[PDB]
């Protein structure tokens, strides 16, 4: 297989694509944007301006299997062709049984047979436009269609590896406390599967507190029915619902894994607010609260991947990043700070703004992905190590202090939008990337004086070699008192006529207004 | 004849041009814009940008017969040539005896001979700049010139049919209660024509309440003078004045119909305000109040056509559209909503903004005509059908609810400017065109569930074949909860810089601002 997840010397998972470490500098198309060849083909040049290396794009079951047994390879073939022609990798999103909780992408022949493919029932007894996760017919039909898709991908792509990942379903779950279908009601009464109990015993110390607390409130029993082991309540209902979803999707993934195993992730719609009960978000999806249930139920799913559109980004990513779960963000906001934080602080595999094709000529985001691309080899070398951190200011923060080997770094922010990453590449050497912050280096050990030795601004060329554009000194480093991560500059056409001395004094007359994006800096340090 | 009016299976009148149904996506030139070949010829490229298929343009009697018996074919010839070169059909307006009530386009040799061609007189006894409709010399002179123009058109156009319709005179009538010329005063004393009496007897159930009530109030008499049959009042005055106008113009039309019968319409200056008496608007014109008088008097006039510049567009068009009177709007505002409403709700033959050459920069209007052109075959097939409706929001309105066979449609407006049309093309299929509304589909039969099955966005190509641009799903249909008629999108060059999440959540980042115009959607539904 040309794409594989492999744990590195630090215990961080890495994506190895065509034999090298690969980080998805990605974006996800709008949902309907891959539904015709012409519409998708109209987007490639937009996407290239953003410097993506990876596009997340859906294949819909309704179009892929328009009548049962009859497959249409038009869209996957054209998608793969266009990605190759435009220098992109693909992560294929499978909009099958469920997309945002519902079954709107199921085939017409699935939708119209509600006897074979039964629906979720509301508390009111009404069938909704969601196939029940308790319907094995649907599970089997979805599995067959997905495995057929993956068979084809292997046939047309095993040698090239344009396709590097798979996402079965999209943000699954019900907007209810439970499914009231007869099969759901019956499942709730059953014995808790031993695979879950055995996972909880084995992983007891590291279980989510949400699962552990319910289990323990009911005696932490190692057998019995759902309502015996977890009580009769919203959580027990969520737990057996989640078990069913993870189980159904695991079955779909396993069929694919058996013939062509690619890195496979499932994505969640987040618990939007801390008090929210299951069903205000999709009940069943791999939110962090039920991470253990998904891991226990679905070993053919590699990663549980948060879709993040909320402002509390740093806390959210820390919540999803675990020893058994690399950070992978398939839908997010088009904000470069978030990318640098995910990649540098949490060694993330993917950052992917949603609706990417509508953001062409977002210049700062584009130049941010250019800089991240230059850094992929170095980021890859330091994933999971304590020698790499992110930088990202949040409202009301003024600094970050960290210790890195012999040095203390005081990161101070110079604007609301301040972000980047820092890698200690050497005992006395750092690479700093980003914008709108400064770094002060001092000695950890107080019997010594630590100082910047030399600062170089630059980038990595198309061969991966460091090329310096300036040795930054004097005004540009306040005489090596500090690293200023001002960023790479781009003058605009607009006149600036800025010639007056501004009263540490630096005279910086300017004729044009300018635009700024992350820079890359190599700092050597010394102790005396 | 290459243009004719023919009633379809639904009893709606259609214009059949060169043997195919034709709807006039039209505009009228400013009055003086066809007065030289150079001035007209400078307009054709402007007109093409608006996606017109038809131009309404005048021929002026003063120019066509500048000396009695001497005809100048320069302007008609150049107009037909230009229309053919630029792919337009023509409706020819004949500005003869009257235009906007007055006689300013009568030839100089008519104007100067008030003995032969006598004028309307005011209540003060002043002769005005309007030829009296009681002057048979002017009727016959106008008729001879009009026939001569129509003979020429047949000679140069009977095979091509660039000219598809004729409008004799323009907004006729007097700004007085009655004409006070000798002949007018004598006519008021005459016996009501039997053709009017018999029309009222036979058509009583469909008569205007304006005419029926005055008849009834005076005993519904079947003989007697105007003042006996209708009383001595402003209405009686309007009725005999209107009879006169309709008779004079019928004679003019009849001479052309004998030699080359083209669809023929006469247009009105509306009753501007409900209390307005005859004479505040042109007394004699075919306003809906006296439409029965026009129908009784003028069998050689096919359509009575309102010029509409007032905002109460829906009430007005419903007032003019009758079983014996298709909707034809030769002068209107340049507003796409009005077009969609006229064509969809009332199966109109023509929509025509006045002063069209001035509106060449109207992107949205141009794109609206592009979509209506794509829909002409489909609109044509459903004219007069209960399967076709229009959509148009008026201030303060929130929704429209309609039944279409098995489905109930709830149309909700998402902006002030919300318009389009809806056609049920199948038991379980709809075409929806337009912008800024949503359509919710449910089942009429209360014990079934109706839902959207699939949604495509697209258009009709230059062969008339449907071409889908997307299968709309997910965010784009709220997971098939609703049809969103967002419209066809055109990015402008203007920067948007719009990357913030906006808290059903959809993440829609945009680099450029956009303009929207009507789209076309194909919606399949189902019942489970």
């Amino acid at each position: 297989v040309p794409s594989r997840l492999v744990k590195n010397e630090h215990g961080s998972w890495q994506l190895i694509v065509n034999g090298k470490p690969f980080i998805m500098l990605a974006g996800e198309l709008h949902n309907s944007s891959a539904s015709t060849t012409e519409y998708l083909n109209s987007l490639w040049t937009s996407l290239k301006t953003l410097n993506l290396n990876t596009v997340l794009a859906p294949i819909a079951w309704e179009q892929f299997e328009p009548q049962e047994g009859i497959f249409d390879y038009t869209l996957i073939n054209n998608m793969i062709d266009g990605a190759r022609k435009n220098g992109f990798k693909l992560s294929i999103l499978w909009f099958g049984s469920w997309k945002n909780g519902e079954s709107s992408y199921a085939p017409t022949w699935v939708k119209e047979d509600t006897k074979r493919f039964f629906r979720v029932k509301s508390v009111e007894g009404k069938e909704i436009e969601t196939i029940s996760p308790f319907c094995e017919n649907a599970m089997k039909a979805d599995a067959k269609a997905f495995k057929t898709l993956v068979e084809h991908i292997k046939k047309v792509d095993q040698a090239t590896g344009t396709v590097i990942a798979l996402q079965p379903e999209n943000e699954v779950g019900i907007f209810q406390g439970m499914d009231y279908s007869k099969a759901s009601l019956a499942a709730y009464e059953q014995e808790v599967p031993q695979a879950l109990i055995q996972y909880m015993k084995k992983n007891r110390k590291n279980l989510r507190k949400e699962l552990l607390s319910v289990w323990e409130e009911n005696g932490a029993r190692t057998s019995g029915a759902w309502k015996t082991v977890f009580g009769d309540n919203a959580w027990s209902k969520s737990f057996y619902t989640t078990w069913q979803y993870a189980t159904y999707i695991d079955f779909i993934s396993a069929g694919a894994k058996e013939i062509y195993p690619l890195p496979t992730f499932c994505n969640c719609w987040l618990v939007q607010k801390p008090d929210d009960m299951p069903g205000v978000y999709p009940n069943g999806g791999p939110v962090s609260r039920v991470m253990d249930i998904w891991k226990a139920a679905a070993p053919h799913i590699d990663v549980l991947a948060p879709d993040i559109y909320l402002s509390d980004f740093k806390n959210i990513v820390a919540d999803y990043h675990r020893a058994d779960n690399p950070l992978l963000i398939p839908g997010a906001v088009m904000k470069p700070a978030n990318a640098f934080w995910a990649f540098g602080e949490h060694s993330a595999l993917c950052y992917s703004p949603f609706g990417i094709e509508d953001g062409a000529d977002n210049f700062v985001f584009a130049q941010s992905y250019k800089v991240l691309n230059e850094l992929i080899p170095l980021i890859s070398e330091h994933q999971g190590s304590d020698r790499m951190i992110g930088v990202m200011k949040m409202p009301g923060e003024s600094e970050r202090t960290v210790t890195m080997g012999d040095y203390q770094l005081c990161i101070k922010y110079d604007a609301e939008d301040a972000y980047g990453l820092i890698i200690q590449t050497g005992k006395n050497e750092f690479v700093v990337a980003g914008i709108n912050f400064k770094v002060y280096f001092t000695s950890t050990d107080k019997k010594k004086t630590g100082y910047i030795k030399q600062v170089w601004e630059g980038g990595y060329d198309t061969d991966g070699e460091w090329k310096a554009t300036r040795l930054l000194n004097g005004d540009e480093t306040y005489h090596n008192a500090v690293l200023i991560a001002k960023g790479r500059r781009t003058f605009t056409s607009e006149k600036s006529n800025n010639y007056n001395a501004d009263h540490i004094f630096v005279y910086s007359p300017t004729s044009y207004q300018a635009v700024w994006s992350p820079g890359i800096y190599r700092v050597t340090t010394y102790l005396r």
